[PDB]
């Protein structure tokens, strides 16, 4: 196995996967790496079985459709995923806790939100559609781009919500589009 953690790529109390070389951190892992459970394996793989036993998953998809699914097992686990794929990009730091507001010139938003927030959301089973799911994670980054106005900082926002973005895309297989 990997000796670092596949999320933030450091060392310290690691849980290895059984089927693959990746290792996480307990609470790097989403969801939180399971307290029994031998064989153990990761996300990474649970996604992976779940495109083997139906391999017409990866035809495309329209967007619209994807958002109305109800989060039953395999769609909660998707969201997990890309969220985890969120954590993946060191730039996440900036968008993983509870953000506040103080800038001349800005007010805040009306509906503040944060990556811990949608983890815990998701966690305590909140989203009923992955419509939820989606609409808080544009959010966190429509909200950094309107509060950021023209500072350079605003970039940061772009560049997350990219990851997010490439990462929805390739996960629910959606339809590719010129
Ligand atoms: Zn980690
Ligand atoms: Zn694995
Ligand atoms: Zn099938």
């Amino acid at each position: 196995n990997s000796n670092i953690c596949e999320v933030c790529n450091k060392w310290g109390r690691l849980f290895c996967c059984d089927t693959c070389p990746r290792s996480f951190h307990e609470h790097c892992h989403i969801p939180s790496v399971e307290a029994n459970k031998n064989p153990w394996s990761c996300i990474f793989c649970r996604i992976k079985t779940i495109q083997e036993r139906c391999p017409e998953s990866q035809s495309g998809h329209q967007e619209s459709e994807v958002l109305m699914r109800q989060m039953l097992p395999e769609e909660q686990l998707k969201c997990e995923f890309l969220l985890l794929k969120v954590y993946c990009d060191s730039k996440s730091c900036f968008f993983a806790s509870e953000p506040y507001y103080n800038r001349e010139g800005s007010q805040g938003p009306q509906k503040p939100m944060w990556l811990n927030k949608v983890k815990t959301s998701l966690n305590e089973q909140m989203y009923t559609r992955v419509e939820g799911f989606v609409q808080d994670m544009r959010l966190i980054f429509h909200n950094h781009k309107e509060f950021y106005r023209e500072d350079k900082f605003t970039r940061l926002g772009i560049q997350v919500q990219d990851i997010f973005e490439k990462n929805f895309r390739n996960i629910f297989a959606i339809q590719e589009t010129s």
